[PDB]
């Protein structure tokens, strides 16, 4: 009684919620996960695939026969989301869990116009016929993202809280109950690699790993109930160094790896007692000065939402062709 | 409420019970420390101080005055003792709580005579006037060290299992009912510098605090009732990557390096809940075999205790010439 085998994956799946971070039906018919996540990447990347065309067909017939009368953007932007719905829709007939899909980057500033968005998703679900607890809206963690969240946990629509770089979003987050917060692993190494001068980290030194620690250890310490979800990672390295976590969301790619991998697998991550008081309200304007005093927290968010932002209209344009060809 | 300050030593006060890691009554009065420990170095140390000399004669006193009638080895070794004791009981005066003496290290590799060492000493310390409880005999952690723990637990007189080095010992010691162990960070660190080729360390890659990490995580999530204390730092950044532990004990160059640093200080080790079962009994033949297999942990016990029976002689030396002026 030290670990208890089978290979990596299996193991991990025995002390933390595995979750691939794929689209594609294919990878998780291969990998068995319980959650799956999606966003303006993986959608574009995912709309890609031939068996998903006839997908991209439903989502402008849905478009068309339910808005019999044109809007060549507000129209366009109907489309996108049921695509989107249409591929988690795909996910989850073969997933026991839940599945996570993003609203519109291009809504990160705008509170109202954001949970407008999610209960339009939602709704698009109930629609496919499919309980909105099945679903974990996504929405980048911007003061305003979680003031929506706030709104809509409120409501019982639950949200998955991302692009989180910084504690200062991961208590605001928590503090405005938030369901799940997928803070972004890969993408805190790529910045510091890329800007200090260290550019060799190992798992413990590991930057991401570092900041999902310290949330983790805060959140089940402090009582806090939002669930921890790693994400976006670099290699099999950092996801091992988290194994126990709530959850964590992996790659195919990584996914492979690990099932791959016989070695033992240590778990470092535990659950730990509540013993400190819930503490102060984070105010925004602590909130605001917190995250821009933190280069990489600072300019990673903003990138990621620039980035799937602009894979929101690189997709529109790919669906703009499909709608005039009739 | 991110962490709650002061300066460094003050603060690891408030996650982690600081011990002294010396023989001085100067140091235990300027750190104010809850536990102290000594050992073979520390007593051979502490002998050597000007205020103590007059501790050393009591000794030879009590030594002769107890024993009318002479045997050079034996009664050398009954003076030895009781300067360890006198040491012991001066700080005493000066903590709160326990503190850590350690029998003869020439007597590792056999439990009768171990036992029998530790009761002795217990008795002297009862003559002192003081109650066994405030006392952790201290026993090198070879498989005849922890199984002489466990006769002596098992009728109240509670144990240091110290020069603790691997995963193994860890199991086996609490498996015996274990008061505490102090496993030897600086030296593991010490071993892996000087034999591994990786000779920069820093404290989340610090194969001492990794160990004494697993041990931890092993214990809390077991169950298992054993207090660990690190022990042995070569410097604050392994301490500092250890907060929130059991206790701690501390050299006073290193103790005073804590107090003059007033960065906030980061808990890193958490009451854990426990949730897996008592493990398979870890048999004699196991452990020798993974002690065997683990160059780091084989070499550094073995070490550890050659340099404390050596550390035993010099001071025999030293004490045989107060002997013999008389």
């Amino acid at each position: 009684g030290m670990s208890a085998a089978k290979n990596k994956l299996e193991a991990l799946k025995a002390m933390t919620t595995v979750v691939a971070d794929t689209g594609d039906i294919e990878a998780i018919k291969q990998f068995k996960p319980v959650d799956a996540t999606t966003n303006p990447s993986l959608i574009l990347k995912a709309a890609k695939l031939a068996n998903y065309q006839h997908l991209i067909e439903e989502a402008i017939d849905w478009a068309l026969q339910i808005k019999g009368n044109k809007n060549s953007q507000t129209t366009l932007e109907n489309v996108g989301d049921k695509l989107a719905v249409n591929i988690g829709c795909e996910v989850l007939t073969s997933i026991p869990g839940v599945i996570s899909t993003e609203v519109d980057a291009r809504l990160s500033f705008d509170t109202q116009a954001t949970v407008a968005k999610a209960r339009k998703l939602i709704r698009l679900y109930q629609d496919a016929g499919i309980d909105s607890d099945r679903i974990l809206i996504k929405i980048a963690s911007t003061w305003e993202g979680i003031q929506a969240a706030k709104i809509l946990e409120a409501e019982g629509i639950h949200c998955n809280l991302t692009l989180l770089f910084h504690f200062a979003q991961a208590q605001a987050c928590a503090e405005a109950g938030t369901t799940l917060i997928s803070p972004f692993v890969g993408r805190i190494l790529d910045w510091y690699k890329a800007n200090s001068g260290q550019s060799e980290y190992s798992a413990s030194e590991d930057p991401g790993v570092v900041s999902v620690t310290e949330i983790y250890n805060f959140y089940k310490s402090h009582g806090f109930k939002t669930i921890v979800m790693g994400a976006s990672f670099r290699n099999t390295g950092e996801i091992e160094e988290l194994a126990g976590c709530d959850r964590l969301t992996i790659s195919p790619e990584l996914l492979a790896q690990l099932e791959a991998d016989t070695s033992p697998l240590e778990q470092k991550l535990f659950p730990i007692k509540e013993t400190k008081d819930t503490p102060e309200l984070l105010t925004e304007a602590s909130f605001r000065w917190a995250m821009n005093n933190d280069p990489m927290a600072h300019d990673k968010l903003a990138d990621g939402i620039r980035r799937f932002a602009a894979d929101q209209v690189t997709l529109e344009s790919m669906l703009s062709k499909k709608i005039s060809q009739r």
